[PDB]
């Protein structure tokens, strides 16, 4: 549909939100303790490993739980929870109208992914598995369980596909290539439907079965990633929001269901614009930095040029290497009584809705291809009516991956 | 506290030096922590206090800089006036001919040369042996870095351009004797040294000191040097930055100081088409501990990832050839952290006594404490040159 997909998406997030302040009535966390990023994380990833049927030493494994970040005398104290599998897996479900509403799950994950993409560097699998660092701007998904299907797979980039393409010739050079191969050929058809020229179409036709793929098929996986650094795909861009912000959103008496939600227009601008999330701050931490990298991973913004980012969202989006932030998730063994909580700036100025025959035509393509975001409207402005003439530096760095120096994932 | 201001006054004098030239040369801050940019102003600023041994208009000196535009790295090249550069050397250590940074930055230069380069074709040129690598510490230096230079200098080296002088064959023979006392001084038997002796004793060098000086530098691969720890100027660069004052905090470069400053270092590498930007890491990192000589279970150790030889390697080194596309290269951060920090009857003697022959702590630790008990696994290899590949200097 226009709208009827709009029922099904808000039925989802209503879904995601009815399940979030269960969970905070029953662990109860006040409403401050319900707004931490960190507490809402915890909740997203127990109710992901809940329902993975795939994965169900001294552990028990019908349980589940994470650490919860709460206020006591005047701090924030970690308190480890333990909880059923089943239990969490009945409350999924009676959040959901009894529905085993798998959309939202792969929605969390997808935020997830967008969090982890913005935060950790992947540098280090590159070069292992015999790609270039600078294939970084292309890695969006590439944390992605093998679980998320069709929805995981289309805001999977170029170089995540060619990262597990690589992996999966690399463990059959090992003669084990036996029943395996239409997974191979899916991904393959999957990177095919991402290039958006006849040529590399071509190729990764040529890639697709050739009976016993090694190093050569390496190779033309490697040619086609540093082709999409010039001829670029069409991925997916999934703006999904923490389990908190839809969670206070239903609080708040916000009905998805008839109002409809969008990944791609205003809604999830609106919603953030709305939205009371704290984080943890680590000393020594600028809370704006751990802001822009949350505001990133809720617009799945980090292959987006900065630019284009810093023009939407009013305040300059800077580079990874030149945050004074690591990452959201608070490890075990850190000492969270010395760290306090910080409001997230969430908000947005604007909103948007944005040696081979096939080998020479690609070379010819790349010398051709000449090298802003048009999309860009007013809140005010609910209809796409009227764009804005965005205001850049052109001098800034476009690529949020420029002197990165992020912990590797 | 007197030796730890006038290094901290020195370092300090190289910090001051590059945050003026990178003011005047209008490099961006990211700019500022190209190390390739850095070695460029270290070479200008070397070659213009030289015109002889320090290492085409002749007043004016320059390289290539390499700056952001458009998304990429350009190279530009740069000239200066061999007197502008000297005067904001000068300014950049209140007035004063600071001779003692010139040559850390030339010490720096020369241990990044050794954990870079093989010299195994000059060694059979020489005569002596290809093994003898682990000996070639400083061989880079220019011939007139003094005693500073002279310190750092490896057995082999002293033994090779000793041989090369006898080579070809008073004037140029006081230049002779300094560098037997210089490779004398260096050894610690009385065995050698009273066979450097007399071979510093000698009417007429030829092939009979040549083969002596090749048997005392199998000598000390066996019967075993000055170790400085030269950071690049942007490290110095960035600190001044920050406001680190090295004068009134003193620096060692025997100590944790070198740790220290390159824990919180951010120093960026351009690095070519399939090169591993770790492996360009171990290599600066090998380079700022001048520990390309060091066992590499000892230097694994210290720095709490395994430091490989470097035949197996997957970089070439940190400066850029004329010919090299900069435009297809781009920036990786390098990895300069380290887990802990640390500190013929002569011939009949020593052959015997070869025969005969069977300090790290963590960076919380501040003094020396709490040494830590040293782990080592015997089957990873000890010589940083074993299946060595290296391009030749």
């Amino acid at each position: 549909n226009a709208t009827e997909i709009r029922a099904s998406v808000g039925r989802m997030v209503g879904g995601i939100g009815r399940f979030y302040i269960q969970m905070c009535t029953e662990l109860k966390l006040s409403d401050q303790e319900g707004r931490l990023i960190q507490n809402s994380i915890t909740i997203e990833r127990m109710v992901l490993s809940a329902f993975d049927e795939r994965r169900n030493a001294g552990k028990d494994p019908k349980k589940t739980g994470g650490p919860i970040y709460r206020r006591r005398d005047g701090k924030w104290v970690r308190e480890l929870i333990l909880y059923d599998k089943e239990e969490i897996r009945r409350i999924w479900r009676q959040a959901n109208n009894g529905e085993d509403a798998t959309a939202g799950l792969t929605h969390m994950m997808i935020w997830h992914s967008n969090l982890n993409d913005a935060t950790y560097q992947r540098t280090r699998a590159l070069v292992r598995t015999g790609m270039d660092p600078r294939m970084c701007s292309l890695m969006q998904g590439s944390t992605l369980p093998r679980r998320s299907g069709a929805a995981g797979a289309a805001i999977k980039g170029v170089g995540t596909m060619v990262m597990e393409l690589i992996r999966m010739i690399k463990r059959g050079i090992n003669r084990n290539f036996w029943r395996t191969r239409i997974a191979y050929e899916r991904m393959c058809n999957i990177l095919k439907g991402k290039f958006q020229t006849a040529a590399q179409k071509a190729m990764m036709d040529q890639v697709r079965e050739s009976r016993n793929p090694g190093n050569a098929e390496i190779e033309d996986l490697i040619f086609l990633a540093r082709s999409a650094l010039i001829l670029r795909g069409s991925i997916a861009h999934k703006s999904c929001l923490p389990a908190c912000v839809y969670g206070l959103a239903v609080a708040s008496g916000y009905d998805f269901e008839r109002e409809g939600y969008s990944l791609v227009g205003i809604d999830p601008f609106r919603l953030l614009q709305n939205s009371q999330v704290f984080s943890l701050i680590r000393p020594n931490e600028n809370p704006a930095h751990k802001s822009q990298l949350v505001w990133m991973a809720c617009h799945s913004a980090a292959f987006e040029d900065l630019r284009v980012s810093s023009f939407i969202r009013g305040t300059r989006v800077i580079p990874r290497g030149q945050l004074s932030t690591r990452g959201v998730q608070i490890a075990s063994n850190e000492n969270v009584e010395a760290m306090d909580s910080s409001t997230l700036e969430l908000r947005s100025r604007y909103w948007a809705i944005r040696t081979s025959d096939m080998r020479t035509e690609i070379i010819r393509m790349m010398e051709s291809a000449r090298p802003q975001g048009r999309g860009v409207f007013e809140l005010s402005d609910e209809k796409a009516t009227n764009p804005i003439v965005p205001s850049f530096d052109m001098s800034n760095e476009g690529s949020y991956f420029f002197g990165d120096n992020a912990e590797e994932y």
